[PDB]
């Protein structure tokens, strides 16, 4: 069971993304106010404010597990890198020829890979400051992010109905996953990193082999667009969020649908498992952030407080706390 603590209104102009640190201590918030602000979960104090960008900061993440540095991607040429210790601007990355919307880091806190709407992805060096490689293999916007454990590969999802699997080693395409009939929402690796789970706007979720890049499974059930898809910490199960307004739970190995999650008055935006793998969290357009059991299908709790749609919802890494970003430019914590 979860409850509201109090309310924290992050900004008054539109909020882009919410992301927490590994132990749950910290969560970052970006917005249309050209800024990224640094909040901690316990105090609620805005630790630092990250100013310097000339536009809306959209894609932000933590250096998790390490969580000692911050990168921010914005609606310009820019990617900036900060530390969490001090709020100053460290590294400069310019070169993308369109809005930068998707970024993620590498194992060992290597360097940074940025997915931008310039139809390209780029790898930039950080201890040094170089862009080292340009990943050109898409005909459309890159919107999704993933790194495999060990960081040998990077999968780039795009609006051209294709996933391209790059190798961080060479910087060339390993294989190109083809089969989706509409824009791809999300994609990430499982525990083994042998299988890739993709979702798309063509009512389908597809399950690919990481080895050769062959499509092992095609999952049916949703009646409209798919907005998100996820494995859990174990990789045994599969969760899919859709614009059908329903949430579906499959098997990794059997792929027969195990359960349907219903009770929604709206678009389902986000999906995520707890670190334990026993309940499941949903943020949606209607009134809600809701919590389900992965095996029942029953809604264990509906917890409210936001005044409009919820685009973000995530556990911390031991399921201690839950954080949600909404369209009312407010982030709420649930203990």
């Amino acid at each position: 069971t979860f409850y509201l603590f109090k309310v924290l209104k992050a900004h008054i102009l539109p909020l882009t993304n919410v992301a927490l640190n590994k132990s749950g201590s910290c969560f970052i918030t970006g917005s249309y106010d050209r800024t990224c602000k640094l909040w901690d979960t316990a105090s609620g104090e805005e630790l630092n404010t990250l100013e310097g960008h000339r536009n809306v900061v959209y894609a932000i993440a933590f250096n998790n597990p390490y969580g000692d540095k911050i990168a921010t991607g914005s609606f310009d040429k820019t990617c900036k890198l900060w530390s969490v210790e001090t709020g100053k601007c460290y590294h400069t990355f310019r070169g993308h020829t369109a809005e930068i919307v998707c970024l993620s880091f590498n194992p060992q806190s290597t360097l940074v890979a940025t997915g931008s709407m310039d139809t390209t992805a780029k790898l930039w060096d950080i201890q040094n400051g170089e862009e080292v490689y340009t990943l050109r293999g898409h005909s459309a916007e890159i919107i999704s992010l993933s790194f495999n454990t060990s960081g040998d590969r990077i999968i780039t999802g795009s609006f051209d109905h294709t996933v391209v699997v790059w190798d961080a080693d060479t910087g060339r395409k390993v294989n190109i996953l083809i089969g989706h009939c509409a824009e791809i929402s999300s994609a990430s690796f499982n525990w083994d990193c042998s299988l890739i789970l993709t979702g798309s706007m063509d009512k389908t979720c597809k399950l690919w082999d990481a080895t050769n890049g062959k499509c092992v499974a095609t999952l049916t059930g949703h009646d409209d667009e798919i907005l998100d898809s996820c494995f859990d910490y174990t990789g045994k199960l599969i969760a899919t969020a859709s614009a059908d307004g329903t949430a579906r739970i499959f098997s990794a190995a059997t792929r027969k649908c195990i359960a349907k999650l219903e009770g929604h008055e709206g678009e389902i935006s986000k999906i995520s498992f707890n670190p334990q793998g026993n309940h499941l969290l949903t943020g949606s357009s209607d009134k809600t952030a809701r919590i389900w059991d992965a095996q029942t299908g029953q809604c264990l709790q509906v917890l409210e407080g936001h005044t409009d749609e919820i685009f973000s919802c995530a556990f911390n890494y031991k399921g201690n706390i839950v954080i949600t970003g909404s369209k009312d430019n407010t982030c709420r914590i649930w203990r």
